[PDB]
C-alpha cells in the first residue's frame, strides 16, 4: 500500500526522508501533493527551506505529488524584493524618521506565485527564484539557479537555468500529460508503479 | 534624519543589520560608504565576507554610498590569485625545500581593485570575483558570479554573471548618473527621500 | 628536495593544507597523484568531499599528480542518480510495500569516470559533476558547476561550466602534453621547478 504521507518522517528511524506536505500544512499560502518528500542535508526540517515567504505578500507557493526535492534546494518566495522605481535602498528600515517613507504593498515588484507541478525532481542546491512554474515530470540539475519557467519532462540546468532537452519524444510527453498517473486513486498507482517507472504506462 | 552613518548596528534590538563602513574601519585597503548595510544571515560581521585581501598585493576594496549588500556575500580579492604563466601549483607553499620558488610580485597576477558604485544592490549569496566594477545603481541577482564589470543601472545576474536590461532609459540614467544624489549630505537627502525613491529626483 | 606526499598535512603546524593521495589511499576505486593538495575550508579532509561513490556502481575518481583544489571543491560520483526511463520518483525508497521496486544495477544512469589531470587548478567552491574528464594543465573558476569534458591547458568557468579560452598557443600546449613534467624524476623536477613555472621548460 506504500508509506503514509501524513507521516513527516515516513521511514522509522529515519530523519533525513522527509514528506513535505504534513510538514508545511501549517503555512498559509501553500499546497503540496502527496508523497513529494525532501532528502535532509543536516536533519533540518523542509519548513526552513522556503524563503521570504510573508502572507502579507500574498504570493503562494504549490508544490504538486510524487516530487523529489534534493537536500538544501531552497525556494525563494517574494519577501527579499526591494522597490526599484528609483533607488533600492530601503530608507524605512533604518528608522528615526525614514519609516516614513515605507513602500506600499502596490510598490513592491510581485514576480509572482510559485508553482511546481507533479513528479518533479530537484537537485541538491537548487534555489528556486520567485514566480517560477516547473512542468510535471522536469528534472532540474543539482546546484542550478531557477529565475523562469521550465517546461513538462525538460531536463534543465545551470544559472540562470536553462531546458538542456526533452526527456522523451514529445508523443511520450503528450501521453504523459494527459493520462496524469500521478492524479489516479492510490490504489491504482500501487498495481501500475512498474509501469510509471518505466513509461509502458502510456502503452 | 535616520540613523547615525556611524552606528554599527542602527535598528534597535537588530544586530545582523550592519552599517558596513563602521564595521570594516580596521581593515586596510578598503574604503566604504556611509549608510551601505550588510543584511547579516546569522549575526556574522561584514569582514568576514572579505577574502584573500592581504595587503602586500596592494589590491584595493572600494564600496559606495547606500549599498544594499545581501546575505552570504562574498567578496573575493587577489590573494588566492595561483601564479599562471605556467604551471599554477603553488611550490612555495609547502616550504622544505621549495619555499625559494617564491613568486615575486610582479609574476602574480592581479585582477585590478574592486569598486562597487552607490546606490548598489546586491543580491542574497553573490561572489563578487577580483578586479570587478560594478556601477552605480546596479542590481545583481541572488547567487551570481561576478567576474567581469556591470554598467551602471543594469540588471544583472548569472553564473558568469551578465547584464539582463537597462532598469530605466538612458536619458533618465544619464540624468541620475549627473545628479549624484548619494553625494548630498544626508540633512539634503531627507528632504527628497520620496523623489529619491521615485525617480521623479531628476526634475 | 621538497615536502613529504605521504603526509596528511605536509607543511608543520598546518592542519588546513593535505595532501589529497595520502587521504583518499583507504578508498576503492580512487586513484590520486603525488602532491595534489586540498586547501581545507573548515579543516575538514578532503574525503568528505567526493559524495555518492559507492563501490556498487563501480565508477572511478582519477586526480593526477601537481593539482591545486580549492577550498570546498565537491566532487559528485553517481550514486545519487535517480532512474529515470520513467518516474524519477523513488517509490522504494520508502517500504511500506514499495521496496518490491528497487531498481536494478542496469536501470540506473551511469555518467561514466570522473578524470582530472595533473597540474589542474579547480577554484573554490566548484562542483564537478558524474562522469567529467578534466584535462591536464586546465584551470576552473571558482564556483564554476562542471557538467562536460574540459580540454587540457583551457580556462573555464561558470554554471555550467564552459571553455573560456586556451592558456597558450596550440604548440606550446602540444609541447607541455609531450613533455609531461609531472612524471619527471622528481630530483629533475625539483632541478627545474622554476622552468616549470614560467614556462620555459617547453625550450
Ligand atoms: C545521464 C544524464 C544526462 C543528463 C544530460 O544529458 N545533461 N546534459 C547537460 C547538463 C547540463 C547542465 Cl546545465 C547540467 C547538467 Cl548536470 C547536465 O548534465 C542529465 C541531466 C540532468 Br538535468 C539530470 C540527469 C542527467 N543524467
Ligand atoms: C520583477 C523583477 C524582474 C527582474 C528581471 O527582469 N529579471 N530578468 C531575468 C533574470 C535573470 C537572471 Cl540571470 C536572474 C534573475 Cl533572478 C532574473 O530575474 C529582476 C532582475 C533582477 Br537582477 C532583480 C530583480 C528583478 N525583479
Ligand atoms: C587574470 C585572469 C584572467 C582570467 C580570464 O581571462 N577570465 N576570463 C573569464 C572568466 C570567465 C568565468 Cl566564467 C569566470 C572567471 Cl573567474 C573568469 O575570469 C582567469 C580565468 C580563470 Br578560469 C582563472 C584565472 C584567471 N585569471
Amino acid at each position: 500500500m506504500g508509506p503514509n504521507p501524513m507521516k513527516m518522517y515516513p521511514i522509522e528511524g529515519n530523519k533525513s526522508v522527509q514528506f513535505i506536505k504534513p510538514i508545511l500544512e501549517k503555512l498559509e499560502n501553500v499546497e503540496v501533493g502527496e508523497y513529494s518528500y525532501y532528502d535532509s542535508k543536516n536533519g533540518e526540517t523542509f519548513d526552513k527551506q522556503i524563503l521570504y515567504h510573508y502572507p502579507i505578500l500574498n504570493d503562494k507557493l504549490k508544490i504538486g505529488k510524487f516530487c523529489s526535492i534534493g537536500p538544501g534546494v531552497t525556494i525563494i518566495m517574494n519577501g527579499a524584493n526591494h522597490r526599484m522605481d528609483g533607488s533600492t535602498y530601503p530608507f524605512n528600515l533604518f528608522g528615526n524618521g525614514w519609516e516614513k517613507h515605507m513602500p506600499k504593498l502596490d510598490q513592491l515588484p510581485i514576480k509572482g506565485d510559485t508553482i511546481i507541478g507533479n513528479d518533479v525532481w530537484i537537485g541538491k542546491d537548487v534555489v528556486i527564484m520567485p514566480g517560477v512554474k516547473i512542468g510535471d515530470g522536469a528534472i532540474v540539475a543539482a546546484n542550478s539557479v531557477v529565475v523562469k519557467d521550465i517546461a513538462p519532462y525538460m531536463l534543465a540546468g545551470g544559472n540562470p537555468a536553462n531546458e538542456i532537452k526533452q526527456r522523451f519524444d514529445q508523443d511520450t510527453i503528450n501521453q504523459l500529460l494527459d493520462i496524469k498517473w500521478w492524479n489516479w486513486p492510490i490504489d491504482i498507482i500501487n498495481e501500475n508503479i512498474d509501469k510509471i517507472l518505466d513509461n509502458s504506462i502510456i502503452r
